[PDB]
């Protein structure tokens, strides 16, 4: 029950055939073995003719089979004939296959077609089935030249073609723009060396055969790639094979070229930390299309040093484990399905992280040298890892008494860039306990070092006050007494004290000496002197580091009636 | 503002600490430099004690930090002390990290812990942040033996640990059952040769380190694989690293082990064709779980010869381009996302395709030899490709007349398995046009061969009827006449006819002969005979293949008065 053919003995109306009356001219129907003819370039029998004779170039005539709507594999075959006259093509012969009353589409078969005064078989293996349907259409386009073109036994047959393979139903293909798409055409039949293979589309560039894989004499697989795809490539396509005796075509199959996602606006900033960064992935309003199946966050330091791509599950996302006083650049990457699925990174939020209050105060706080009214200290350097902030300051903090009131000073060392840093404190009182500490400050907090204590070196004292130097005289002895120096600058270890006989009730007064005494007693009983004489005494106090300056005074011994 | 620590000078209540009063006994709080002690195995200072002395094995005591809920990277560190006595462990020391007031979980740190009469630092790098929270818990389990176990300066610090790395937040992992899952732990710190690494879970088997990749002194990536996964593997997991001076732990991250899809019931059969098969993919009611992201149909011939896996887009799906009288087996494959995503093929619909009516009638229908009443014919063999049905029959159909009525016979050749097949028709009439044709039949339709015509060979005729053999006599001559044989079986080419003088009015009658005559005239004028004599005549008709049988008769010449 598999008709649609036509031997053209009956009128072609009978076969379901018709003329596209919106073109230029009509095909003729002829029977030479009822009405014979002298014409040399006309063959015998019953056929449909196009007489291109007297016709200008470009003029075309269309002749349509009825619309077929089959289930089983079938094969259409027909015979054609061309003749001049001159010997030039009277016109081209095209065959189109319009499917589901859609566009005419590109032609699937054609001869150029030079004269041969001989008939020729040609079959078509169209793979378009119920519930879809298709219309075969024969078109002649006139060359301007003066010959004949004929069709003679169209035959629709409910079995596979014999000289052309058949394509198995090809399904739609989705692809991400930029990447290439591939059409895998399964076929059932033999293909040979001469056979031409390609992928045909309506209103889009046809693609060529990429490769062919011959599984057997009975079946093969031809692949076709549409390359560097855009939305302008998206459309309908079908596989093609032309063999010496026919042409096979697949169904149409749609290429959907979808554009990978990119987020419209950058990620909003939720809150800032020292070592973290809560952000808001916007990435809902997007610039491409398709189902987002994966969302990554990508961040890099402004210098470059570090960068990390990391998948994010929620809208609110925390970037933890960052560096404190650091400039960060964050973009969001979206991903749709398939090979080029991810696509570009969105606008970048640029933000920087707070400072952390410092790890700790500096360390190895040593004394280098101590002096009378000054000392030098030192410590181990530290850097970004202790400071946790590119802006900071280091401060030296000392404390002491002299002797009544306290004094509490602070300085600022500039040894930010220093191997074996130092700081020399000055303007101190001797023999005083300086309590030193290094306080490290940044805008968030502070950390003081270990507290060191350094006793300032001793020094030479002041002189014994001259008001204090009081003496008690006797014939033959003098008791000298004094008070400690108003300001000692150390422990008084010794008093050196000299005496000279200066005058007398007169001889030769060779009666001098020096004497010494522990610091803890401020007196000296002068032993065995001359009476009536006056002695000068000069005292000098002393400290571990030697003698201070001299007070001095004179006293004169008693006299008495001589005896006897 | 980063507290949670405890020096244990203040009561531990002050630090946020407490006792899990639903266990066996409580930790003690001690101050040896207010209340001194003779006990040799007790150190100086302010700490929390567990006195395992007098305690049986198994008995445990718990001591909880408060719950921390931080944002910035921090590091917990504490000091511990163990002493016997004997020299055996008075008990184990465990540390747990309970997160979001969930289960206690497995312990993250522990010493066995043999005596050393010395303190020991230990830090923890816990990566669980606001809005989540966690509780550190110190547990001692008594060994049965008689020693002391102590904790002395817990310190929460708002900076990274110094001797342990930190894990970056690990996200949840989905995996298909059967395949393995992988936990990629990003870390920030240094890891060394001695460090122990693993993946810890609550209520599931822990997995071991698969590999470690050291990007720098500052950061590395440790991978952990859960192998041959089932739903019994699905749960919460976190990364672990133990270093000589501490332990770092990631957040928990969920393993979701989903089961690949399999369809519950087979594909329903929609309609059957010769070269096709509309089916209904049920594959909606399914046996696994997850979003079906791809559906394939798979079919194979019952023999095996061909099988094809092909993606299907709709519920209703047509399998085209099949072989006719062929048993087919069809199962549906479903696919969910990820590495082991497809999973098994469903129940199989088993069905077979109809027959196609045959391609054509057989060919090269030749004559081999023709005979009088029989002939032999032959043709080219064909097979499944012409028959399109494993059940069929070939039939020989002939037609002829003899001579009045028609005869129309049909036979059935059994040369199903034959190189150069033959069939000898019999019981035919000679010199008759037999019109032969081979009709090939199967249950769907038929196709007759080309119609051949064979003229059956000639044969010897019948005799001339003896009623017809009439003669007219004269003195000296006889005119013999007859009719053609009632049934000639060919064209009569000759009549042979003999005559003998048999008697007379009496000598020596040597007066015989034979004569011949074209078939198209049935008479003979016998030339110059004797009068009064009687002649016997015997006629024999002839055909291309020779003489048929004889009719025969006698006539006698006239007499007359003699003259003169
Ligand atoms: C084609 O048209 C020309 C008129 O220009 C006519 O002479 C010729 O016979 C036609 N050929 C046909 C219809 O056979
Ligand atoms: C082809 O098969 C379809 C689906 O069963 C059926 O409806 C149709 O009538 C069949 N034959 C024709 C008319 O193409
Ligand atoms: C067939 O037509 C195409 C254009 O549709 C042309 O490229 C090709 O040369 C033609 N082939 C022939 C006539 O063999
Ligand atoms: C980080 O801190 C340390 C001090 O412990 C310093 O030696 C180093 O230069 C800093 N940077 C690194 C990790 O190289
Ligand atoms: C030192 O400089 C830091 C800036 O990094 C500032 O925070 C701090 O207050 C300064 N010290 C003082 C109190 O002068
Ligand atoms: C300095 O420190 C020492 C040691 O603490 C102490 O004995 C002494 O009294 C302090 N003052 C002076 C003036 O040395
Ligand atoms: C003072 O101290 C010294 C000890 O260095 C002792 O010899 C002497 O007796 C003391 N004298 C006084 C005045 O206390
Ligand atoms: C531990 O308990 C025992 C009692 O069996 C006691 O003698 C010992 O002093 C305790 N140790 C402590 C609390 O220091
Ligand atoms: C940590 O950050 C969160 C989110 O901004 C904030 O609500 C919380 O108060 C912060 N600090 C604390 C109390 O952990
Ligand atoms: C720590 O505890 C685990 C069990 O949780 C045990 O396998 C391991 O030996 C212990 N390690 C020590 C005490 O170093
Ligand atoms: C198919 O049919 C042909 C007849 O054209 C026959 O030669 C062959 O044995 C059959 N099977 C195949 C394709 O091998
Ligand atoms: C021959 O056998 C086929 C079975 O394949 C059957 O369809 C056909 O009708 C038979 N021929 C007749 C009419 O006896
Ligand atoms: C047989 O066929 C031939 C050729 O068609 C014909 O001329 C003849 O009359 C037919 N009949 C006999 C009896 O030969
Ligand atoms: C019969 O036919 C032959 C030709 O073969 C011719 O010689 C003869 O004259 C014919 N005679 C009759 C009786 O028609
Ligand atoms: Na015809
Ligand atoms: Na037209
Ligand atoms: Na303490
Ligand atoms: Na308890």
């Amino acid at each position: 029950t598999f008709s649609g053919g036509c031997l053209f003995d009956e009128p072609y109306s009978t076969c379901g055939y018709s003329q596209s009356e919106g073109d230029d001219f009509n095909w003729e129907q002829v029977n030479t073995l009822t009405k014979p003819t002298s014409d040399p370039w006309m063959p015998s029998g019953s056929f449909m003719l196009v007489n291109a004779s007297g016709r200008p170039e470009g003029q075309r005539a269309h002749l349509l089979l009825p619309q077929l709507k089959e289930n089983d594999t079938h094969c259409i075959d027909f015979h054609y004939f061309v003749s001049s006259k001159s010997n030039s093509p009277p016109g081209l012969l095209n065959v189109y296959v319009k499917v589901n009353n859609g566009p005419l589409g590109n032609p699937i078969w054609n001869i150029s077609g030079d004269p041969t005064r001989t008939w020729n078989r040609a079959e078509l293996a169209i793979s378009t089935f119920w519930p879809n349907f298709y219309q075969v259409i024969f078109e002649v386009i006139t060359s301007g030249h003066q010959g004949y073109l004929a069709i003679d036994e169209v035959k629709v047959l409910g079995h596979p073609c014999t000289r052309t393979p058949h394509f198995l139903r090809i399904q739609n293909v989705e692809v991400n723009a930029g990447q290439f798409a591939t059409f895998q055409c399964s076929a059932i039949g033999r293909t040979v060396a001469g056979d031409r293979l390609w992928l045909q589309g309506i209103d889009v560039r046809d693609a060529p055969l990429k490769e062919i894989k011959v599984t057997s004499s009975r079946r093969f697989i031809a692949s076709f790639n549409v390359v560097n795809t855009t939305k302008r490539d998206a459309g309908k396509y079908r596989c093609m094979i032309r063999t010496e005796g026919g042409v096979g075509i697949s169904n149409y199959a749609e290429l959907v070229v979808k554009e990978p996602p990119v987020p419209i606006a950058p990620p909003q900033l939720a809150s800032v930390g020292a070592t973290y960064l809560w952000i808001q992935l916007n990435a809902n309003s997007i610039n491409g299309d398709g189902p987002i199946v994966a969302r990554e966050v990508e961040y890099c330091t402004a210098s470059g040093s570090w960068n990390d791509r990391q998948p994010v599950d929620s809208t609110s996302y925390k970037i933890g484990h960052l560096d404190p006083d650091t400039e960060y650049e964050i973009s969001v990457l979206l991903t749709r399905p398939g090979e080029g699925g991810t696509g570009s990174p969105g606008p970048a939020l640029r933000t920087r992280t707070k400072c952390a209050d410092p790890m700790r105060g500096p360390r190895k706080l040593e004394v280098v040298e101590v002096k009378s009214r000054q000392i030098t200290i030192r410590w181990e350097p530290f850097g970004y890892n202790v400071t946790r902030c590119h802006s900071y300051n280091l401060t030296v903090h000392y404390c002491y008494q002299v002797g009544g009131q306290e004094q509490v000073r602070e300085e600022v060392s500039w040894d930010t860039e220093n191997s074996h840093p130092q700081h020399t404190i000055t303007n101190l009182s001797p023999y005083t306990n300086v309590s030193v500490k290094l306080i490290l400050m940044n805008p968030e907090g502070r950390k003081e070092s270990q507290e060191l204590i350094v006793q300032t070196d001793e020094d030479l004292p002041g002189a014994v006050p001259t008001e204090s130097i009081q003496g008690s005289t006797f014939e033959e002895k003098i008791f000298l007494q004094w008070r400690e120096p108003t300001q000692t600058y150390g422990v008084i270890t010794l008093y050196e004290i000299t005496y000279k006989a200066v005058s007398s009730f007169d001889d030769l007064s060779n009666q001098s000496g020096r004497v010494s005494k522990l610091g803890n007693e401020t007196h000296f009983l002068f032993f065995g002197l001359y009476p009536g004489t006056t002695y000068s005494f000069t005292i000098r106090a002393s400290t571990a580091k030697g003698f201070g300056p001299p007070a001095t005074n004179q006293f004169t011994t008693k006299i008495s009636a001589p005896s006897m």
